[PDB]
């Protein structure tokens, strides 16, 4: 049902955004079937656990809080691919990262992955109360998660920025605030008990999972073979600010730090090799066992402050944290 | 007093983006004077007209309808300036159209302009009964946008597109209504006179007055030497969908028709030259004089109908109008 339900509005936005472009844009049947797969393409496929979130948040709050239910639940279905539609945004403009006519559909899709997010709120809340409320709280999460990649994609330029503090400063507006807080927060919108939680204790989950998620994929960017992490890992050549970076430095001897400094940010082979062989020497995947575990349990024990005045949020912020843990 | 008022508020804009990020974003100084730079250079510089005609707008209706009069003017010199930024990102996705942190960091620029539109609107109008009336018709405008942008990108692909409605469905959509209609919708809300007004006749008149400055921008680009225009004329090489091909196809015989289809879209400088051949021996520059002539009566007819009902709206249509004639 939950999976099923997302789909069967997925179809109800696709057909009201290509209609509105039909109806109201002039746009003429071939650029429509083209706006439909390219939305299919950088839309579907993944796995969906944003959106499904605010899914999993809204159906906790009605039923431990017959018409009601069923508008609740809809405009959850719509606030979760607003999500996924801004994710579909953000990985396009990733990928234009990495007079061509093919950057121009890119760099125009990207623009309108976004402005979709803005139509179909427009359309499905325009009688909500809360319309106004939900596009600045979006919004917000969406100017932070640029500040986010501002500060990913110049934490090697201005190694002095190689630190613990900094690495969880790019986590959380990177990654944390739009794949954890947002879900959370809208599956509170759309039932109305935004001012019924304390969002302090929320905001510190969110950031939580955010890293405890990050530094597994840190670790495993590094470490898993590329056929069973689906991608090769880049961390090393690109010279980004890792979990296994900030820690190692905190750890190393001053000529493994020499080591270190000569050898990462190449795409050599064998100095790549080089720094994972620093890596293991220090023992890193060892102290990244200990370091999960220490987050999980504050993720454990924030969790009961929140059900305290919260109980129904919080089952749904459990089943959140078991899509990482 | 306009442009003075303008730039004051730019500085109290910027101020507020500055100290939000530093206050509430954790940016250090460093990120900081780099975001102050840039914003600058894509902000700064231009004619704005775009954003000081919301003022034009805002003070004949106050004037023509004490403390209302500071408040309306200071909002209009904020949506002058979201218009301005807006127009600031646009330009930026069009460098980016023409591990490279200089394109991550142009990508990152575009987002955080257009993310600074809804941050420093949410901020000067958060007591507004007007704001999400105002971030709604302007994300719509923005949505419009991209879309007219498409349509331009893709015109010579799926020389069946280059027609006269065409033409104006590049231009209305991709130019028209965020340079022409926005600015006066603006001024409206923030003059708190949206209803009091015919949209069907403003509309028209936007639509129309875009329509007049681009046929003039194709001209120039083609005609123009590149030192006179301010920069060098693209549109043969780039085979753009301009004013001068469409009207060129439909007065051509079948072989000046094989000789422009040979010609078009080729950066070699005899092909190009080819085409500009073409255009003069069709007496393209000729028709150009009268093409404007009728448009310059329709915009003139039409303001006349705006006034009637709306008289003090109109006079700033025509100091609009007259910044294009
Ligand atoms: N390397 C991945 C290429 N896939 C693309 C998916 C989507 C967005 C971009 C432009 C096209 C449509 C092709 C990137
Ligand atoms: N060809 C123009 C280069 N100017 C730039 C201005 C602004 C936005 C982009 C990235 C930097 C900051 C440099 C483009």
């Amino acid at each position: 049902m939950p999976m099923q339900m997302f789909m069967q509005v997925y179809d109800e936005i696709q057909m009201f955004l290509l209609e509105e472009l039909e109806l109201k844009f002039d746009m003429d049947p071939n650029r429509v079937r083209y706006l439909r797969k390219m939305m299919d393409t950088t839309c579907l496929g993944g796995k969906y656990n944003r959106g499904l979130t605010v899914i999993d948040v809204a159906e906790s709050l009605l039923s431990l809080s017959g018409a009601r239910r069923k508008r609740v639940l809809h405009d959850a279905c719509v606030c979760g691919w607003m999500i996924e539609f801004l994710q579909a945004h953000y990985l396009v403009e990733d990928d234009i990262m990495d007079p061509d006519v093919t950057v121009q559909c890119a760099i125009n899709d990207g623009l309108l992955l976004k402005s979709w997010t803005h139509m179909m709120a427009m359309h499905f809340f325009a009688d909500r109360p809360f319309l106004q409320d939900l596009l600045c709280r979006f919004n917000r999460v969406d100017y932070t998660t640029a500040v986010g990649q501002l500060y990913d994609v110049t934490s090697m330029f201005d190694f002095a920025e190689f630190t613990l503090s900094n690495y969880k400063r790019i986590v959380k507006y990177k990654t944390a605030y739009y794949t954890y807080l947002l879900p959370l927060v809208m599956g509170l919108i759309v039932s109305e008990a935004l001012p019924t939680v304390d969002m302090g204790v929320t905001e510190e989950l969110a950031m939580l999972m955010g890293e405890y998620f990050q530094v597994q994929d840190d670790v495993m960017d590094c470490f898993t073979p590329p056929e069973r992490l689906g991608k090769v890992g880049t961390d090393i050549q690109d010279a980004k600010c890792s979990w296994l970076a900030v820690t190692f430095l905190a750890k190393a001897s001053s000529a493994q730090v020499a080591e270190f400094k000569a050898n990462y940010g190449s795409g050599d082979s064998e100095k790549v090799a080089t720094v994972r062989r620093l890596y293991e020497e220090a023992d890193l995947q060892g102290d990244y066992v200990a370091y999960e575990a220490a987050v999980a349990e504050q993720v454990k024990e924030l969790i009961e402050k929140l059900r305290l005045c919260s109980p129904g949020f919080a089952a749904s912020v459990e089943t959140l944290w078991g899509k990482t843990y």
